[PDB]
C-alpha cells in the first residue's frame, strides 16, 4: 500500500508515534517519506553486504527482522521480514519503536541524517490533524 500523507500521518498517531521516545510525527513522517515514499511493499536489496531494507520505513535484515537469506544476521524486533511488507503498519511501527530504543534513536537510518535531521519538517504534518 502507497499512503497517501494525511492518512500516514493519522495512522502513525493513532499507533502511538507521536513524540515517542522524543521523536515527533513530523520526523516519523519525513523518514518515510524519503525511504519508501510512504510504501509498504517497498524493498531494496543491498549487495554489498546482503541484506535487505524492508517496507515503509525500509528497516534492514541484519539486525531487525529475519529473512533466513542475511548471513550472520539478527532479528532485534523477533518478526519476519515479511511482517514489514503488510498493509497495516502496527508491526513495522513496533520495530521501528524498537530501532529507536538504541541509543542513536532515530539516527539510525542515514536518510533521516541526510533529508530531516535540522530541516523544517513542519510541511509533512500541516493540515493532516495531528
Amino acid at each position: 500500500k502507497v499512503f497517501e500523507r494525511c492518512e500516514l500521518a493519522r495512522t502513525l498517531k493513532r499507533l502511538g508515534m507521536d513524540g515517542y521516545r522524543g521523536i515527533s510525527l513530523a520526523n516519523w513522517m519525513c523518514l518515510a517519506k524519503w525511504e519508501s515514499g510512504y510504501n509498504t511493499r517497498a524493498t531494496n536489496y543491498n549487495a554489498g553486504d546482503r541484506s535487505t531494507d524492508y517496507g515503509i520505513f525500509q528497516i534492514n535484515s541484519r539486525y531487525w527482522c529475519n529473512d533466513g537469506k542475511t548471513p550472520g544476521a539478527r532479528n532485534a524486533c523477533h518478526l519476519s521480514c515479511s511482517a514489514l511488507l503488510q498493509d497495516n503498519i502496527a508491526d513495522a511501527v513496533a520495530c521501528a519503536k524498537r530501532v529507536v530504543r538504541d541509543p542513536q534513536g532515530i539516527r539510525a537510518w542515514v536518510a533521516w541524517r541526510n533529508r530531516c535531521q535540522n530541516r523544517d519538517v513542519r510541511q509533512y504534518v500541516q493540515g493532516c490533524g495531528v
